[PDB]
């Protein structure tokens, strides 16, 4: 029977070209679908459909982020999709669970999870022979890291951190390395309970700075684009990023970069598969089936992939992961490579961000200035941000 298909995302112009092939290919396939698509960029894209929430007409599919996931389906505005991962809609025999967490809220499947991205460190090979340096990636710890940086000041003249910025997510990350959390599951308040732990991290970041392999602060806050950045400039041989970072900076700089999986996350699976994006279908949905059938297309259909090659991402599915190797650059095939690498030994996505996340970033940002300033102690700072942290989150 003929049908109507409204979807909806986020972007510039190349993704809307390939998005466009991609329903393109699908009416091609299916031609009792009608595809009606609407797409602007990030700021636009939201303020078109809070009116559409209003009145109940949101598109059928529409692409997410974690926070508006957590915001739309928080308010009930979106179908469970789990009965179409069962139901053989949404096919997801190649697609881990892990993959998909961050789509979960209130163990309800929101969201479709479209692509992920892991944290990784990116380092300049030239460099690390410059400094006759090496990364075991496998098993290497924090002093191994230490180590490193040291040696790359040493023997190489260059940083080996760019700053591990922002600290909401590199000590998040460190706790996990250890076991721990930053955020209480319920949002009410800082997991973690040792402030040693704090300390630890931000007493190595000191070491680090004091030590002249990682910048100040005043350094930090004279990068405004990524041509300026420490890994770009030749000024660190070490950046701490996302892995959908490495094509940026990979383009921008003359030495082979690489991917490592970074310090100490082997035992307890410290990295996290984060979605990139979800695709998610309203309550109010007159068509969900073929919404969700759409959504499965978009993510297992490989001739469709080889449009979208990564751009959302890397593919949840393994199976379309390599299928795409095939016609990816060398960069864009070591980011895929790397998430399959990583995804062997890792954790599902975090919570979403808690109420009142905004401030704590800020305050830990500017915590972690304090503590390089030496204005404060690591020790006397941990106090000070433990008790600020807490009386923002238990508000809610
Ligand atoms: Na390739």
């Amino acid at each position: 029977e003929d049908v109507t298909l409204r979807i909806a995302w986020w972007g510039g112009q190349p993704r809307h070209d390939y998005t466009t092939k991609v329903i393109e290919l699908y009416e091609k396939k299916n031609p009792h679908v009608h595809i009606e698509a609407e797409f602007a960029n990030w700021d636009d894209y939201w303020k078109k459909l809070a009116p559409m929430s209003a009145a109940g007409q949101l598109p059928d599919v529409i692409q997410m982020d974690t926070a508006y996931l957590a915001q739309y389906g928080k308010k009930n505005q979106l179908e469970d999709l789990t009965p179409y991962t069962k139901d053989g809609t949404i096919d997801v025999s190649s697609i881990d669970e892990n993959m998909l967490s961050g789509g979960k809220i209130d163990n309800k499947l929101y969201g479709f999870t479209l692509g992920v991205n892991v944290l990784s460190v990116i380092a300049n090979e030239d460099l690390l022979k410059k400094a006759g340096v090496s990364i075991n990636q496998e098993n290497w710890t924090w002093e191994d890291y230490e180590k490193l940086a040291y040696d790359l000041q040493e023997k190489a003249g260059v940083y080996g951190s760019n700053g591990m910025h922002p600290p909401d997510i590199f000590f998040p990350y460190y706790l996990r390395t250890k076991g721990e959390r930053f955020y209480k599951e319920d949002g009410t308040g800082l997991a973690y309970q040792d402030d040693q732990l704090f300390v630890d991290y931000f007493e190595r970041q000191l070491r680090l700075v004091k030590a002249k392999t990682s910048p100040t602060p005043d350094e930090s806050a004279q990068i405004k684009g990524m041509e300026d950045d420490f890994i770009v400039k030749g000024k660190s041989a070490i950046t701490w990023n996302y892995s959908n970072q490495y094509l940026g900076f990979a383009r921008l700089t003359d030495s082979p970069l690489s991917l490592y999986l970074p310090p100490e996350q082997m035992q307890e699976k410290a990295l996290t598969l984060k979605p990139s994006m979800l695709f998610s279908i309203p309550k109010s949905s007159e068509h969900k089936k073929e919404a969700a059938k759409f959504i499965n297309f978009f993510v297992n259909n490989e001739e469709a992939n080889q449009l979208i090659k990564g751009e959302r991402g890397v593919p949840v599915s393994d199976k379309v992961a390599d299928a795409i190797k095939p016609k990816l650059n060398e960069e864009e095939t070591n980011i895929v490579e790397y998430v399959e690498t990583a995804s062997k030994n890792i954790s599902k996505a975090d919570p979403p961000e808690p109420v009142g996340s905004a401030e704590v970033i800020k305050l830990l940002k500017d915590t972690s200035d304090q503590i390089l300033y030496q204005k404060v102690s690591p020790e006397k700072a941990a106090k000070t941000f433990r008790k600020k942290a807490n009386e923002i989150l238990e508000r809610n």
